[PDB]
């Protein structure tokens, strides 16, 4: 009764919390806290730390710590913990090299049991709300490093947290219960069970069959046509929450034939996108236009959208140079035929689906899309060295989205710095990106924000597909479902059956 049991595709992994495959994002937040939580309103609030300082240049920052919090094992969490952690996540900075934090912090240390001071290489804006991230900047006992560190491993997953991992039956269920001592507020369930379930309908069956109390996550989480079923039958609870990130291709600006703008462009007017999600996602998705959704911070800034608009489609790529050999349905130009290779997780149904009907939407432009689908080590390998056309891709949610991942598009290994290669003005974008981060002057901050998404969006990098939205399946027992205000994370101690 004050037990649930739910869902996830794999186990939760060692909850290290400064490390990432395969530790769950979702579990190292269940476990791990942050020194400042973030809030949906975009804000952060004390947590671990009571309060803050700043130097007036914005480098230096002293944060005096919460003197009554204890770790699960009784160790106390003070700031030489916390200097400790930092260090440990620090002495493996290049794993964090995505992160920009990670690389501006130049000094952790502790003042005294409750004064923490962080050094940084510049005013960089978006400090407090990367220190809330679900890692890697969270607190384990250091009594659990193993020689001092953690980038090796960990010895028990002992975190501030209100929830503790009491044990791991592998590829079979990890089970956690309530830490009795946590110092802040008491979370009413005592106990969650994650059930390991792979695969999207035999998560909808566990579920219809009462193995199973709750299941939260993306579009992913189960059949959408299921969902849809499941939302009319009164015996059941489900919700479908407001957008939370957006799905889209990457198109490769460095690899023919996308290389041309042309091309990249018609390609944005061939996707009927309500359709797509008319058909596809059982229209349980909003379309999407923009990189960014109009209500994502520094956003809001009048792209135009391009409506799927075939006949425009085809004049861009006839003006191009780009026309139909007696015969035949794919265009050539200089003797090659237009042909782009889409890349997706093949063994994702619903990536699969989307995959198919982008295809036909393109074959009717005169594009010729081959569907490449492969296991995910093999799609990473390729968003990292472009070895793509078009690539499915998504941004990352609050608190991430926009700056973390615009900070990321300068990062070579990364889809996005792969897929912008090919523009003239990446260089320009990529410094105007790492100046953003550290503007403190606000009408600047927005020029740059401008600046850079107009840009991606003028030079059709993108192709924006949906605004994309986390959805609830539950036993009506369990009542209204809270969101966290982090897309990765489940807000279990809010749930409150009476």
């Amino acid at each position: 009764p004050d037990e649930i049991t739910t869902a996830w595709p794999v186990n939760v992994g060692p909850l290290n919390p400064h490390l990432y495959t395969p530790n769950q994002m979702f579990a190292q937040s269940m476990v791990y806290e942050p020194l400042v939580k973030y809030q949906a309103d975009g804000s952060v609030i004390p947590w671990l730390a009571k309060s803050w300082t700043h130097s007036e240049d914005g480098k230096t920052w002293t944060f005096t710590l919460r003197d009554d919090v204890k770790f699960s094992n009784g160790e106390p969490f003070d700031a030489e913990a916390a200097a400790e952690n930092f260090r440990a996540v620090l002495d493996n900075r290049q794993r964090h090299a995505w992160l920009e934090l990670a690389n501006q912090i130049v000094d952790v240390k502790a003042l005294s049991k409750t004064e923490l001071q962080i050094t940084l290489k510049s005013a960089y804006y978006p400090f407090l709300q990367e220190l809330a991230l679900p890692r890697p900047f969270r607190f384990i006992a250091p009594s659990q490093f193993k020689n001092h560190e953690t980038m090796n491993g960990i010895k028990a997953p002992i975190g501030t947290g209100p929830w503790i991992l009491q044990e791991s039956k592998l590829n079979q269920y990890d089970v956690f219960v309530r830490n009795e001592n946590y110092w802040g507020e008491k979370p009413a369930i005592k106990k969650i069970t994650f059930n390991v379930i792979p695969d999207p309908t035999t998560r909808a069956v566990a579920f219809e069959t009462g193995d199973i109390d709750l299941l939260y996550g993306n579009e992913g989480l189960l059949p959408l046509d299921t969902f849809a079923r499941f939302s009319q039958n009164p015996a059941y609870h489900t919700q479908l929450s407001q957008p939370i990130e957006t799905v889209m291709l990457a198109l490769n600006t460095a690899k023919a034939p996308t290389n041309e703008l042309a091309v990249r462009e018609a390609l944005n007017y061939a996707v009927n996108k309500k359709s797509l999600i008319d058909n596809a996602l059982y229209g349980t998705q909003q379309v999407a236009d923009t990189l960014f959704a109009p209500s994502v911070p520094y956003a809001n800034l009048g792209l135009k959208p391009s409506q799927y608009d075939p006949q425009k489609a085809k004049a861009l790529l006839e003006k191009a140079g780009w026309t139909l050999p007696a015969g035949k349905d794919i265009r050539e130009k200089n003797g090659q035929p237009l042909r782009i290779e889409l890349s997706f997780i093949g063994t994702d149904a619903l990536s699969k689906s989307m995959a198919e009907i982008i295809q036909a939407d393109m074959r009717q432009i005169g594009a010729d899309v081959s569907l490449i689908g492969e296991e995910e080590s093999s799609i990473y390998a390729r968003q990292r060295d472009g070895r793509f056309g078009m690539i499915f891709h998504r941004t990352w949610g609050a608190p991430y989205d926009p700056h973390a991942f615009l900070s990321s598009m300068r990062v070579p290994s990364h889809a996005d710095f792969q897929a912008q290669q090919g523009l003239a003005d990446k260089p320009l974008i990529d410094k105007e990106i790492g100046e953003v981060l550290a503007t403190h002057d606000e009408t600047q901050r927005q020029a740059l924000y401008r600046d850079i998404l107009t840009r991606l969006h003028d030079e059709a990098v993108y192709l924006p597909i949906s605004y994309i939205s986390m959805m609830v399946v539950s036993k009506p027992e369990l009542g209204n479902i809270p969101y966290a205000p982090i897309a990765t994370e489940i807000p279990f101690e809010q749930i409150k059956p009476v």
